[PDB]
Formats: structure tokens, sequence, C-alpha cells
């Protein structure tokens, strides 16, 4: 079957009392950066990537275009280099400190 | 306001590679035979219920058919029980210790 036609198809049918639990599920799999202990150092990451925030911000320091950055690594998009480059501003002296150790 | 219409906002929004993990959470939520830190010290128990699935096991185990177990306790259902026993099945050494004195 179509993805997204089996998930409506179970959400439709879901215990009304799981809807909360379900929502906020998915709700966090709507971000695009993942922290996760024991992955990748416990570092923020791509969600459901080995692909650190702060090596996308190395890389970018070392003169590498976004052009470059999406043709590395091609599962990712434009809106996961904007979290990142977002989760930088939030997060600069976590950040600049993965990058200088 | 409606969280079950919010819940259809955000799963037609999802992208299709996180759909598969979303269905396995929701299979999870919904499956009979429940894991969690917080409830019976983290035996595997049925959903909505502070029974251990090893309770059930041991009961079977002394000769208590299915009807038995219904009749005694009104909030469990033949799906709970089935998943029960496939449980025991794929995970026999973990009931079995349970069961145990200890």
């Amino acid at each position: 079957m179509n993805k997204k036609t089996q998930l409506l198809e179970v959400i439709a049918a879901l215990p009304e009392e799981l809807v909360d639990q379900a929502l906020n599920y998915v709700q966090m799999l709507q971000n695009p950066i993942q922290i996760t202990p024991g992955v990748c150092g416990g570092q923020a990451r791509i969600r459901n990537t080995r692909i650190p925030v702060w090596t996308l911000v190395a890389y970018r320091q070392q003169g590498a275009p976004d052009k470059e950055l999406l043709a590395n690594y091609p599962g990712l998009t434009a809106e996961d280099l904007s979290a990142a480059w977002h989760y930088y501003e939030q997060n600069p002296e976590q950040i600049d400190r993965e990058i200088a150790q």
C-alpha cells in the first residue's frame, strides 16, 4: 500500500484514548534536529542520520557552499540545513565547542 | 481544539521517510502487551491494567482455561490472552524468571 494512506487508515481507527500520545510522537518527529545520548556522542544531529549539526557548521566554515553539503548527503534537504543553522544560532557555544574539540 | 483533527494535520505533513516509524509507534501504542518502567516494575502487562503477563501464564500453567481468566478479570478480552500467550512463546525465559520465587 501507499504509506500516507496506510497511516491515515490506522489513525482513523485509533482508540480515542491514544490520540494525545500519537500526536505528541508525530509532533516530535516533525523536528528535523534530534538529540540522542550514545548516538554521535549525544550531539544534536539531523534526524535518523549520523550527521551532527556541528559537522555541517564546520564544513560551511571550511568553505563548503550549501550546494556541496546537499550534494554530499543525499537524503538531506534545505529545511534540514536551515534547521541546522537555526540550531547553531540558538546553541552557538555548544556547537563551537564541538567544532574545536 | 480538536486533538484528533490536529493528529490528522500532523500525519498529513509527515515526510514519507518517517511514516514507517510513526506506524510502528502507533502499533506499539495499541499493542495489548505493554512494557514501561513505571508500571508493574517494567514487566510486560496488559494494556490499561496492572496485570502482568506472568500472572496469566502462571494461572494457565496451573490449568486455568481462558474462560475462567475472562470471568475472573472482566477487563480482559480474548485478544489480550492470545497476545499474552504469544508474548510468552516469544519471551519464555523472561516470563519464567518472573513466575519463579526470587
